[PDB]
């Protein structure tokens, strides 16, 4: 019962026989002597010269004896001191085309260094605080900042990181839960965190050993110190190949704590950081030492940012709620409340809405928060929920702390850091920032992985590799569209709805000026008909008795004009499509609560002849009086703004449906709301694709080179209580309502079942990193 030879072995024991592996502290289960034999702490950590070529002391931590590189434990200064070599920062750039590695290594491996509150403004301390990572980055492929999960804290982002998942999917929502089936709660103390109930999805080292490729440990007792886990990691990487891992990684706990205690801009920061970049160049000179420096591929990576937080800075629901005793709370930079007594929801959002001037938070349905924040699909997550405001902490009731995490997603403080370095990572290169749902099928696809079903665009980030064994491929259409030309006749409408000669509704100067990306691809079996217009194209629905999508192209010096008097309750009947397919006004005044607006904005019209096709019936759709407050304003004003701004602008707006609040299309039965003695479906919000030439100086329907989006998914809700400032005019709330409901494209479609950007001069790769951009107006 002994750990003599056992220290961190990949192999588990299990009980009645004491451990000697990473979690064997975490369960007070180690042998007698762990401590003593694996977690030896003799001589420090680095080679010195009177050491070099010593008679091998086991009591001392790393050894400096020339059998210790057989073993693959020396201090990672070994070479440097003893030997001619130099530490691997002190080297040039020198690019790696093909993988360097020693015999036996079949693939190259990979190690992820995670770093827990590494926000990404530290990168910018530089060469000369951190050489080490520094290297790392402008050696090779970084992004200016990468996108955390909501809500932004540790064990929801690491395994995010882990699966390539959404919390909401994967199920780990937060560093604490509770779960109404088990019964349970979830902290990030304890030994409950361990039972494997919580953890959903496949995490890279459960799809890794699926596939028959050996995985190094991931966990890391807190025990165990920085300079120990590295050394762990490279003598794992001695083994032979039958036992040697091809997936690690490092786990560091800084530089978390540190921003916690002295912020994130504090010059405290700096030791911190240096002892982050010291453990990577210790990894980086021990890899050296291993002939592995030019063979692993190396992820720096973090889990969340930091942001300044202070004790004073907090609200108590105690001041909102009166019946505080009846609701638990998970509070902080996040709020979900529960009720106690396994109290009524309505009344509790109410109480938290709009109450105070300075308020510091806003309370939310968990269906009603930002589609953006896919944080709603799951039992764990509570149906009320507080999105708090940064730099704010939420209490239930009332300075040792200067700093927290756990913030929207969105928020800048709270955006982590991405390095990539090795043979099959691109050599000097920057790429954009992206979201750590994507990085999953990467280090699958680094690993030679099938990744396992999730939430990452498998294409969106194949610029970051030289070499990737995944093709991207546009999916097949499944639904084909009608073409209807004029069928029926004016008279044979009866819509309950009052209100030139030719070749009417026909293609030319419309499918070239109004769909400048390629018509959408509907990928699910449904009928529905193409209408042209002169001023935009719709994909109208045939089911759900409205367009699918709406696209349309409004010019920088396109003039704006005002609906008329008369034809403001002109809803005229389309010809094209029949009576039984169609909506009619007569369900608008059977529902008292529901209105409704158009898709395409007659305000827009080219001429005051064009202007009658925006009544038509295929053009109009569900709208609560409210919501048209919202709607009418970014018609009327914002499209036509950031058609000046962005020189003109493509437009394919449209309903989404989604009952179930799981971000994706909505069937025929998980429909809710119906309007009023009829089977028109009322939307749960209004998208719209706002797309432009990035090269500004072409107008949006000249653009020869790449694209520029800005999207967004409107709640379609019955009242404003969201925006605080709704009783203003709506140039005062509503566009920073519609900048908290932005959407990536790809966020759209899994709502619509659509597939957009179908016919471009682009790559394919480049429009899935098109649609999995995120507009922040930071
Ligand atoms: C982020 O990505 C995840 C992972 O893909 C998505 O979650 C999945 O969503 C799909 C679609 O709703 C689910 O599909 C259903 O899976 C059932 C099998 O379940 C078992 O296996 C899964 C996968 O290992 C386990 O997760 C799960 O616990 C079960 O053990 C099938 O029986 C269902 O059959 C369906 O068949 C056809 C369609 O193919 C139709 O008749 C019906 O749709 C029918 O339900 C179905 O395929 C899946 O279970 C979810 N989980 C996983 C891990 O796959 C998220 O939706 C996605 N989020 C986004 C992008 O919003
Ligand atoms: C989630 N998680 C870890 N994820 C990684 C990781 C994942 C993907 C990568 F690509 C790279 C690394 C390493 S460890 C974790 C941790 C984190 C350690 C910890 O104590 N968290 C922590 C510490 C300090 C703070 N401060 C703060 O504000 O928040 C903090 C959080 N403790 C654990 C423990 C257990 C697990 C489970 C074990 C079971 N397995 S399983 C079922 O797949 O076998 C899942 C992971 N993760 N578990
Ligand atoms: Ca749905
Ligand atoms: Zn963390
Ligand atoms: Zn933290």
């Amino acid at each position: 019962g002994s750990c003599k030879g056992r220290c961190f072995e990949l192999q588990e024991v299990g009980p009645p026989d004491c451990r000697c592996d990473n979690l064997c502290k975490s369960y007070s289960s180690c042998c007698h002597d762990f401590d003593e034999l694996c977690l030896k702490t003799a001589r420090g950590w680095e080679c010195t010269k009177d050491r070099c070529g010593e008679v091998r002391n086991e009591e001392n931590a790393c050894h400096c004896s020339e059998d210790c590189l057989s073993r693959g434990d020396c201090c990672t200064n070994y070479q440097v001191v003893c030997k001619g070599e130099s530490h691997w920062v002190d080297d040039d750039c020198e690019e790696i085309k093909v993988p360097e590695c020693p015999a036996g290594f079949v693939r190259p491996p990979l190690i992820i260094f995670s770093v827990d509150g590494f926000r990404a403004s530290y990168m910018k301390k530089g060469s000369k605080v951190m050489p080490n990572i520094e290297k790392l980055r402008s050696c090779g492929t970084h992004a200016p900042y990468m996108r955390p999960v909501y809500p932004t804290k540790t064990f929801p982002n690491l395994y995010t990181l882990a699966t390539g998942l959404y919390p909401e999917s994967h199920g780990i929502v937060g560093n604490s839960m509770y779960d109404p089936v088990f019964d349970a709660s979830f902290h990030l103390r304890g030994r409950e965190k361990f039972n494997h109930r919580w953890w959903g999805g496949q995490p890279l080292w459960i799809t890794a050993t699926k596939q028959g490729v050996r995985a190094g440990t991931f966990f890391w007792s807190v025990s165990i110190p920085h300079e120990r886990r590295i050394l762990t990691i490279l003598q794992w990487l001695s083994l032979p190949d039958n036992e040697r891992p091809s997936v690690y990684a490092f786990y560091s706990e800084q530089p978390d704590f540190s921003g916690h205690k002295y912020g994130p801009f504090g010059p405290e920061m700096t030791n911190p950081l240096r002892e982050i970049d010291k453990t990577v160049g210790q990894l980086m000179d021990g890899l050296k030492q291993l002939r592995l420096h030019r063979c692993v591929n190396v992820i720096f990576v973090g889990d969340h940012g930091m942001e300044d937080v202070t004790c004073d800075r907090t609200e108590f629901l105690s001041n909102y709620l009166t019946n505080v005793d009846d609701i638990t709370l998970v509070p902080g930079t996040l709020g979900r409340i529960r009720a106690k007594s396994i109290y009524d929801p309505k009344t509790i959002i109410a109480a938290l809405t709009c109450k105070k001037p300075d308020q510091h938070f806003k309370p939310y349905m968990k269906q009603h928060l930002p589609k953006r924040l896919h944080y709603a699909n799951n039992r764990r997550i509570e149906d009320i929920h507080l999105l708090v405001d940064r730099r704010w902490h939420v209490a239930r009731k009332p300075c040792f702390f200067q700093g927290d995490h756990g913030f929207d997603n969105k928020v800048n403080s709270m955006q982590t850091v991405f390095v990539g370095y090795g043979p099959t990572f691109k050599y000097r290169t920057k790429v954009p920032p992206f979201e750590n749902i994507e990085l999953y099928n990467v280090m699958c696809d680094l690993l030679g992985l099938k990744p396992a079903p999730n939430n990452g665009t498998h294409g969106s980030l194949n610029h970051l590799l030289r070499t990737n064994t995944f093709r991207p491929t546009m999916p097949d259409e499944v639904s084909r569209p009608n073409y209807p030309g004029i069928m029926y006749l004016q008279s044979e409408f009866d819509l309950g709805c009052t209100c030139l000669n030719k070749r009417l509704h026909t293609k030319g100067s419309t499918k070239e000026r109004h769909l400048l990306y390629g018509r959408p691809a509907v990928l699910y079996r449904t009928s529905y008909d193409i209408l042209y217009h002169t001023d935009f194209e719709s994909g109208y629905s045939e089911i759900f008795l409205m367009p699918l999508w709406t696209s349309y192209t409004i010019s920088k010096q396109a003039e704006v004009s005002s609906i008329p008097e008369h034809l403001t309750n002109c809803v005229r009947p389309d010809v094209r499509v029949s009576p039984g397919f169609s909506q009619n006004c007569l369900a608008y005044k059977n529902d008292k609560q529901m209105s409704y607006g158009f898709l395409f904005p007659p305000y827009l019209s080219s001429s005051p002849e064009a202007k009658y096709d925006a009544f038509l019936v295929t053009n109009m759709v569900p709208m609560y009086p409210a919501f048209k407050r919202v709607w009418a304003y970014f018609q009327r004003v914002l499209v036509k703004k950031y058609a000046s701004e962005r020189n003109g602008v493509n437009v394919i707006s449209g309903p989404i449906f989604d009952y179930n609040y799981d971000g994706l299309r909505d069937t025929e039965d998980e429909i809710k709301q119906y309007v009023e003695g009829s089977s028109i479906p009322v939307p749960t919000h209004y998208y719209s694709i706002i797309t432009s030439c990035l090269d500004f100086t072409q107008p949006a329907d000249k653009c020869d080179g790449p694209l520029s989006v800005s999207s967004f998914i409107l709640p379609h809700r019955p009242d404003n209580d969201e925006s605080c400032n709704s009783s203003e005019d709506e140039s005062k709330w509503v566009e920073e309502l519609m900048k908290m409901h932005t959407a990536r494209v790809r966020d759209i479609e899994h709502l619509t079942g659509l597939d957009f950007y179908r016919k471009t001069s682009r790559s394919y790769s480049e429009i899935l990193t098109l649609k999995t951009y995120l507009h922040t107006y930071e």
